[PDB]
């Protein structure tokens, strides 16, 4: 049991690693539409001009 | 009664060095098999990677 429980803890100790290169990835995901979000405001507003 | 018993006394102390020796064998093969268990446990890490 202590060598599939090992494997297993290591398993979990990568999953960590991974998951927060996931939270990172949907980061920058987040900031370029922050930015193309604020484009489209800008375009939405020089139609209204 | 005394040759085969002491035939018998003699064979039973080889028999200690041969079990020994098994449990050293069996030993060697149980480190190996730490270092490769080690091993497929982190080629299991890389895949989680």
């Amino acid at each position: 049991i202590s060598n599939r429980l090992s494997n297993q803890i290591s398993g979990l100790n990568v999953a960590t690693r991974n998951a927060n290169d996931g939270i990172s990835l949907a980061q920058t995901a987040e900031g370029a539409l922050q930015q193309s979000t604020n484009i489209l405001q800008r375009i939405r507003d020089l139609a209204l001009q």
